[PDB]
């Protein structure tokens, strides 16, 4: 019947690392701005070094947007997929 739902939008993603949209390092504020990403628009967190789930020892979270094969996600929130 219907299949199992978490992310309203996009797969669940595992991602190395989350941070705070506005207490980012100075490295991830320089990596967004080297992919033109605008910080001030940016909500929740942001994932580096994502990759979709289809186990996960890092954090679960659902994103609006992924570039560059996952180096960097953004508007992502944790989710809980487990029981
Ligand atoms: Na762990």
């Amino acid at each position: 019947g219907t299949p199992p739902k978490s992310c309203s939008s996009g797969p669940v993603y595992c991602c190395n690392k989350t941070e705070d949209s506005k207490h980012l390092d100075k490295g991830t504020t320089a990596l967004l701005g080297l992919l033109n990403i605008k910080i001030g628009d940016l909500k929740d967190l942001v994932g580096l070094n994502c990759s979709p789930l289809s186990s996960c020892s890092a954090q679960t979270v659902c994103c609006t947007n992924t570039y560059q094969h996952g180096l960097v996600n953004v508007g992502c929130t944790p989710i809980n997929i487990g029981l």
